[PDB]
């Protein structure tokens, strides 16, 4: 009647000016340094990256006795290459981190020497920090190598040295003496498949590891410095072509992209040793391989998740995952199990006979599961004191929730003749395994989340949902006594925190649905006899700050499982009117759109929708993150099948509690996984969703990579019913016959979800005589960087809804 | 309101309409014989399945199409061709599964053709005897690995034949099974840029040549029977490389392509000679690479492309058509076989057999066509025995006409050992005479498979032309001996494609009109032999005879006093006084005429479907059009997209004044290929005129198009800044509508002619200009739609875009 609300129909010029009105990084990567000056006014110096232009190295002065200043470290200077055009290698590392920020995106620091190393321009730069006041020129490190120098790290044992990858080989260089040295020789495209120190595509894109080498923290005495590093051969991995950004050139780029049920790269851990004298020259280098082949020592291993060393460098270590990603073990690798590699079988067996029968790999932990093994970063080894090994470890697999565990595993040597080859199938006795935190909440140990362990006071600081899944909070618990867990961060808000290495101060970037992010400096003051109950006291603020925030709801299901949601309400609502509804979707795992943190930056378009009078509903459904393994396990082997049920469940719930929703004019829209679910919604529930606008969708699972699909959908061989059911390209017969009910968006340069996905869906749509609309983003990969396209993307989104909803 | 309104159909509705609406012998060979049948016409045809080798029996009435091959499938699994052949099939614009091109040797009666994977053959006629039941084709085995492109029988000896395999020339023997390789230019991708016998992408797409070798018609004997082949050696190393998607979509890989974009380096070219000797038993004995005594690029500087090549009928010379980069200077040159020396490793061995070459021997520049517009390449070049020869020459008058030329061959004598730079006309023969056999404001057909047939016994030259009217191809006869009376041999009112017997007694004519479907009538030429010019064409037998309202041809004069022709698809059941919406259908590129007197129903069925729903459809051959001579084609020179939209408006306002059922407030410009390019110019230059544009496979950037097409019309980018920057629709996106639903873009994702980049780059610039757009991909389609399932969709989207949007 007069009840149905009608969005003001605008001209396309009209929508451009509305959207142009819509748009009219905070401190991160923190290094705390104490001033070592009892009489001066500053107790600390915070180092970080931040903006006003580009990201850059900045510092604040923490006083002894309130906004801080952002003092610039670099004497003006530019870390962005002309026109923001990165190298091929650089731009492809910024997609795998979803990095969209120009300038210094990361750095390496050495508190002992004040050495700042960092990739900038198209080379490396460095600076030193007594304590300066005004900025300084960062000295460019001169090379004689050809291409870009990737993944720079300072040698912890000696800051005179540093490392980098160049043409997928490990190099080492001295910043003082400019001397550079290649340590590995795996390269000389497609013709060259071996690489060394490089984290391959699927390792970065789906296992969150980007470096493929690891400094030895200690030198052994000439001194000698080692580096652990993953040797890799992509010879058997399928090869695909994606269009270069240089469209004028009309050329592609080759990738090693292993589709599900395809060979992954052959992998191995190895050592690169080199010696140095008093004056500093690199006197010699040595390639070192495992005394037994990696593939036979650690069989069943498919991806190397993580690796590192003890703090003493006694042993190296590695997190190893099997193909079905249902099995995970941490292995102690002593530096002596590695020999000098050679072609002389005689020379090699004299090194193999010399490796003592006592030295051996110690499998120190193992995680089994019937769902899948999320890779958590957290594995902290305590220096061996009083034959054994004590360590903390975050274990979602034990109880189905990520929690911390202090573990001791016995290191009793079986003994082996390393000259003769053998085939096992090293599991240590666990001496004990104490639960430090438990419960139906969880510990944050993924996507850069970390702990900080003060051994002086015997406390583990961490980050968890203990209070609520809508808010990340900082927690301290003892690792001697598994007793009281003290929360230091204050409710209402979600926090991303950074602890000093002296555990005397923290920073907390925090925000809420209703208020923009702050970045506050809290000191930890109180009795030193009672450190578990240090009170956080606000010391200083580094950052304060048409938008109507949404509000979080919760509701249960016909399974009684609780789900949370957000609603943007139609701005200036007249209770009684029913409004057209846009259902904003993600629905994949490893994401949670619904949490108590300010949404206005990233989801500014959802408020713009609300400002035209659209109901924007957003619902974390079963499969979404932060809620533990059983809640995420809902997707496994049936992707696309469970997620829409909940989205319709939360949609109908929203219509009872809010009653401004017109169930007749609902629309589904998402990118990435969300696009994939926008198209499952229009197949299985077209009586519910009038239109679907699906962006960057996965239309064929068999064309997606192994590391993501197998973990959730298994191997095609074993789960065809699921691959076929969750492949929206095969169910195109069930997509609408009425035109204007489906808009397709895809970034033509997408090397993550390949434009082949839209391409093959349009092919199936044409065969089945289904209409469709299509937008291409010819200068865009999986996400849309360029502001120009963004406006266009949104102007199209508003016009498409206006005319056809 | 008296504004007609098209019925608004649901999407299923339009699918059922298009699906409703969609519910000729060629390559003829005449052979003589004795009982009831005089001849046997061999031909390719697709009897109501796939194109196949057929024969009719010309007796002393409708001819039966007899099967020559027994239960034989000539097309591979479904339509899954090799990559090399299916591009050969796109470059010839070939859309029929089965046998498409075949070779025939009348004396021995040898038929030879590409089929399925390999080569096949079957003898018939001559010394073997005539078949009455379909024959089984014999397989010619191969020790070669890849496909064998471009088979040809050796004219001088039918025991042998040639083929390209892996970018190299091979010769084999059908009898012995003996293969042998003659050219070693191929050893990989960019690391293997050399090739011999192959005609490079552009040659195929722009100069209409799909073979880079040519058999000698004769054999010589030195001191064993020696057979020669002229061939083009190719070096694509310095030619840009581009990646177009495979049709293996699930594979997610591309194919590389040596695509010379305009103002870019072209394949380094050269003519080499390949000799080989056979004995009594036909065993291949020696084989000889040979090459021009002096490099090709110093004997003939300024030559960018080998348009054409071949031999004289006695083999005394090999000839070639040479063309410059601008394409405004063409040459015909004889290359005496004695001008070729065996290629050798040694400086010292190369100067020995150079000293050895007689000074009397040399290349002779026979003919030299200059022009201020551009040289179209014309197939016709008939040398007589002995040098006298017939040639087609557009440049001379501005219309393509036959000329009889005598060239004087006088040697200047050259020291072939010493290195030699020629002067500006170092080899040009004195022309003794040059008589025009044909003249007038009408052209002889000499491109796209048009050919003359010359009867040396009677001194008559048989040709097809536009003499009567540009709307109709006709068969004419004239005498090269006496340039006098031109007798026409084909009925007027129809347009004829025609093929002449080598005995000049019967001819075929496949012909049609706007109003009548195609026929293939066989005609005998009778009349006393006293007078051969005036032999009446006597209808002998038919091979083919015989919803759709055919369109109406008209003509109008421009305000520049130029006569343009158009066509009108009348709105079915037209109520005079109603004003209907108008789909202006466009091409407008050169080398194309759409308005002629021939059946349009098969190719442009959508243009009658459009009419059935009640759209007016208007087709106009603006300037730049073909079949109207060089000054008419020349109108586009360095102005592509500047002259013809005016003509499309001019011919559209006209149709409005004449017929008076057109509604100029609802007109829609729509075309594919160059037509798409005009659609987008039409929406930039005349948005008051055209309310929606649907552009298919459009060229948006000329700087990303090939050299042979673009440089012949638009020059180098460094010599036509304005022209490239005016005729590039991607550079003028600011001038596209701020209003949405006024522009639909279409592009197949495997287009290797116009690269999908062109659209991709327009979409980049649309977005940068903040402009709406619609877009449809064709993921299994290059520069055209072969898969029907796509075609119907395309059509169903054309009706749906027009109905919802082309309004008020």
């Amino acid at each position: 009647p007069a009840a149905r609300f009608q969005v003001q129909k605008h001209s396309w010029d009209g929508l451009r000016s509305i959207i142009h009105g819509s748009r009219k990084k905070a401190p991160h990567d923190f290094q705390f340094v104490q001033k070592t000056d009892e009489s001066g006014p500053h107790s600390h110096r915070l180092y970080y990256l931040g903006m006003p232009r580009e990201n850059s190295l900045l510092y604040s002065e923490i006083p002894k006795k309130l906004l801080l200043s952002w003092k610039q470290m670099l004497d003006h200077f530019q870390a962005t290459p002309h026109h923001g055009v990165y190298s091929r290698e650089e731009e492809l590392l910024r997609e795998r981190k979803r990095l969209g920020v120009f300038g210094i995106t990361s750095y390496d620091f050495h508190s002992e020497s004040g050495l700042f190393l960092f990739q900038a321009s198209n080379s490396l730069f460095h600076c030193r920090d007594g304590f300066m006041v005004s900025p300084m020129k960062p000295l460019e490190i001169k090379t004689q190598c050809s291409g870009p120098r990737m993944d720079p790290k300072i040698c912890p044992a000696d800051p005179a040295f540093f490392s980098f990858i160049n043409n997928s080989d490990l190099w080492v260089a001295n910043i003082e003496t400019g001397e550079e040295r290649r340590l590995t020789f795996c390269h000389q495209v497609l013709d060259d498949p071996k690489s060394a120190g490089v984290a391959t595509f699927v390792i970065q894109e789906e296992f969150d590891r980007f470096t493929g080498y690891w400094w030895c923290p200690t030198a052994s005495w000439l001194k000698t410095l080692r580096i652990l590093y993953e040797e890799v051969d992509e010879s058997e991995v399928e090869v695909i072509h994606v269009p270069s950004p240089a469209l004028e050139e009309r050329k592609t780029d080759s990738y090693r992209y292993p589709r599900t049920g395809s060979k992954n790269p052959k992998i191995a851990l190895k050592l690169a040793e080199f010696q140095t004298d008093s004056q500093g020259k690199i006197v010699s280098t040595q390639e070192k391989e495992l005394v037994q082949p990696f593939s036979s020592l650690f069989p069943k291993v498919e991806y190397i998740a993580r690796a590192g060393w003890t703090r003493d460098g006694k042993y190296a270590w590695a997190m190893f995952l099997d193909r079905p990603q249902q099995w995970l073990q941490l292995v102690l690798l002593p530096p002596a199990l590695f020999i000098p590699s050679t072609e002389n079988e005689e020379q090699r067996l004299a090194s193999a006979r010399a490796v003592p029968r006592n030295v051996q790999p110690y499998v120190v932990y193992e995680e089994v599961t019937n769902v899948w093994i999320n890779v958590h970063d957290i594995f902290y080894p305590f220096p061996q004191s009083e034959d054994e090994l004590c360590f903390l470890r975050a274990n979602e697999c034990k109880t189905g929730f990520c929690h911390l565990y202090k573990v001791t595993a016995v290191l009793k040597s079986q003994g082996y003749d390393w000259s003769e080859p053998f085939s096992p199938g090293f599991k240590c006795p666990i001496k004990e395994e104490i639960a430090l935190t438990s419960g139906e909440w969880e510990v944050l140990a993924r996507h850069g989340s970390k702990i900080w362990v003060n051994e002086e006071t015997k406390l583990v600081y961490f980050q968890g949902t203990k209070d609520t899944p809508l808010e990340h909070h900082l927690y301290v618990v003892s690792y001697e006594a598994a007793g009281e867990i003290v929360r230091l961060t204050t409710p209402g808000f979600s926090h991303s925190c950074s602890m000093s290495q002296n555990f005397d101060m923290f920073v907390s970037h925090y925000s809420s649905v209703s208020t923009p992010p702050c970045v506050h400096v809290y000191k930890l003051s109180g009795p030193d006899d009672d450190p578990l109950h240090k009170q956080p006291r606000f010391w200083a603020s580094m950052m304060e700050a048409d938008y109507v925030p949404p509000e979080i709801f919760h509701f249960h299901t016909r399974s009684d499982v609780r789900l949370y949601g957000m609603i943007y309400k139609p701005h200036a609502l007249q209770p009684g009117k029913k409004h057209p509804t846009v259902l904003f979707v993600y629905g994949g795992p490893q994401v949670q759109l619904v949490n108590n943190s300010f949404k206005g930056i990233k989801y500014l378009r959802l408020n713009t929708l609300a400002s035209l009078g659209y109901a924007v509903v957003v619902i974390d459904g079963r499969g979404s993150c932060q809620r533990g393994l059983r809640f995420e396990g809902a997707l496994k082997n049936q992707m696309g099948q469970v997620e829409i049920e909940d989205q319709v469940e939360g949609l109908q719930f929203v219509a009872e509690k809010y009653g401004f929703i017109d169930l007749s004019r609902v629309a589904i829209h998402g990118w990435s996984y969300g696009g994939f679910l926008s198209l499952m919604g229009l197949i299985h529930k077209p009586q519910v969703f009038k239109v679907a606008i699906a962006g960057a969708p996965v239309t064929v699972w068999m064309a997606y990579d192994t590391g993501y699909t197998e973990r959730y959908m298994d191997v095609p061989e074993n789960n065809q019913h699921g691959y076929e059911a969750g492949s929206v390209a095969l169910h195109v017969e069930k997509l609408p016959n009425e035109p204007n009910r489906l808009l397709i968006l895809h970034g033509f340069l997408d090397e993550n979800v390949h434009f082949f996905h839209t391409n093959f869906l349009v092919s199936q749509l044409i065969r089945a005589g289904k209409p469709y609309q299509l937008q291409i983003y010819p200068n865009e990969r999986h996400s849309i960087r360029c502001p120009e396209s963004g406006e266009h993307y949104e102007v199209t989104l508003l016009h498409f809804l206006q005319e056809y909803l």
